[PDB]
């Protein structure tokens, strides 16, 4: 077959009931995802490739960067609660990875007020009890596919893309062979 399992893809032997549709994993530390999201842009290739209206969800990971690590998973907790995502997406990222001035959370909260987030909103947010389930949902979606590496992304709780199974000769081609990857999995 075109697509086999072990190839493009592998599928969960205790599959994930009601998860969401697209979940992929990221972390700010994790290098990959660097590329993925600012070089690659895979999210928003795979997003253009699936039915318009489906459920694409993202979540931070813990296990890369330590204290930080868990500081910067509670501020995407806090950028899903604002719906900020797209705005502190690339600073996020280049200020752990790019600039390395992100070393402490006051500099993550530093990000959000440059990216126009009131003070008071993000103090709010991120001690609120709202957050702070969104935090327990990241972590709940990863341990409930065991996830020890990032990046990564599922299709409805049961097929991981396997990112290994494909050329990197060419950016674009890499990308637009993930994001049908995901729409036939999706389509299963
Ligand atoms: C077209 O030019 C470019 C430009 C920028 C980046 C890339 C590029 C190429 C290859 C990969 C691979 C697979 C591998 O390492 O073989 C991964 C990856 C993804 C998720 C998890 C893991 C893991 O094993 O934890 C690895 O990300 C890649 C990114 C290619």
């Amino acid at each position: 077959a075109q697509y086999e399992d072990g190839k493009q893809y592998t599928t969960l032997e205790k599959p994930v009931a009601g998860a969401p549709q697209v979940l992929e994993f990221f972390s700010f530390f994790c290098p990959h995802c660097y590329q993925f999201e600012e070089v690659l842009h895979i999210s928003d290739n795979v997003k253009k490739k699936l039915p318009e209206g489906v459920k694409m969800t993202k979540y931070h990971v813990n296990f890369m960067g330590g204290d930080l690590g868990k500081d910067l998973t509670q501020a995407w907790a806090v950028a899903m609660a604002l719906g900020v995502e797209d705005k502190v997406t690339v600073p996020l990222f280049e200020g752990v990875q790019k600039t390395q001035t992100i070393r402490s959370a006051s500099d993550i909260r530093d990000v959000f007020i440059n990216a126009g987030i009131k003070g008071e909103e993000y103090d709010a947010a991120w001690n609120s009890f709202v957050v702070k389930s969104l935090v327990a949902q990241q972590e709940k979606a990863a341990a409930d596919v065991q996830l020890r590496g990032v990046p990564a992304m599922f299709v409805n709780g049961k097929y991981q893309l396997n990112p290994q199974g494909m050329d990197t000769s060419n950016m674009d081609v890499f990308v637009q062979q993930y994001a049908d990857t995901v729409k036939y999995l999706s389509e299963k």
